[PDB]
């Protein structure tokens, strides 16, 4: 069976807890003595990696991530800009308060995630990230917004094919408790951090 | 005919490219989110979707992108480690000095980018980075590396592993053109931006 080693305020850990959801799988979690997935004995690290290693390991069909190249590059193409652009820039905000003891937020970083919103209301122009159909693109780019959305305001006025998209997810049954919760924590638990850093 | 509206200074462009030499392809480059691949009416956008395109449609074996899912779960792990540590580290600096006129690199960026290089060596334990065989995480790795050590100091005495990397690399009889030429330009122009800036 699958176990994962992980932590649910980690945006990551969470893009596979959808991942896992949507496949119908049961996930044995486990804290750090990330994510790292032990599927009986082959540990698979990184979040893109495992959530494609699930898909072709257990979908039974490949909705989630398809076979065909040309589709399945435009979930390719989703899941980097999700590491590239939507993770890369949160991190760079949530790393000075969390590991670096800082309680500002620079303006250029804050700007930065601005930016990457917009970037992600434009590809938006079908109902999710990839295109028609909801892939493991969708669950990567949503574990990341439901985090930094709590911390760099996200506009619903500018932003209405995000608010569209999210409600989308959230219509999912599993949605709350593979992602929602833990990533609305993590916003949470940055602010708090952040003021801390400051007493 | 394969076409690719690129620019040769682009580290996911020249990703691209070497991963068509190394399948023995053909490009049509064109000067313009780049690359984007035209591949006979079909549109694939971004390098590492290009890329795994490319080796899936055209390959003859499975070496650049391996068909065993476990070994191209590490292949997919060190290409969103370019992507979403690598590359973006270089574009917190890079984009600084292009757009905003600035000629410092701050301090902690400079660290964020030495850091980047550490996790690097650390992945080298055999003589590639996703393993002991080449694939196109290589490339997509070596693209970015090529630029940034050109800006961001990268010690051959605290990093071996990479600079033994990095000589298998250019022993590739298309290294210098799909990518060494281009990543040692990008690094240059990078300097010479950051000094021209400064200058009133």
């Amino acid at each position: 069976k699958l176990v994962l080693y992980t932590l649910h305020l980690s945006p990551p850990c969470r893009a596979v807890e959808l991942t896992a959801k949507a496949l119908g799988l049961e996930l044995e979690q486990k804290n750090i003595n990330i994510p790292v997935l032990d599927d009986d004995g082959t540990i698979i690290t990184e979040s893109h990696a495992i959530m494609i290693y699930l898909v072709t390991k257990y979908g039974k069909d490949d909705t989630l991530y398809p076979k065909d190249p040309v589709q399945q590059a435009r979930v390719n193409a989703a899941l980097h800009f999700e590491s590239g652009v939507l993770f890369a820039r949160m991190r760079f905000i949530f790393e000075r308060i969390f590991f670096y003891g800082k309680s500002d937020i620079p303006e250029d970083r804050v700007e930065y995630v601005q930016k990457s919103y917009r970037l992600l209301e434009d590809t938006l122009k079908d109902d999710f990230v990839a295109g028609s159909k909801m892939t493991i693109a969708d669950f990567s780019c949503i574990s990341t917004i439901s985090s930094i959305m709590g911390v760099v305001p996200l506009e619903q006025s500018e932003h209405p094919r995000i608010y569209e998209w999210i409600d989308r997810l959230k219509q999912l049954p599993y949605y709350e408790e593979a992602n929602g919760g833990g990533g609305t924590d993590l916003g949470k638990f940055v602010l708090a951090k952040k003021e801390e850093n400051a007493k």
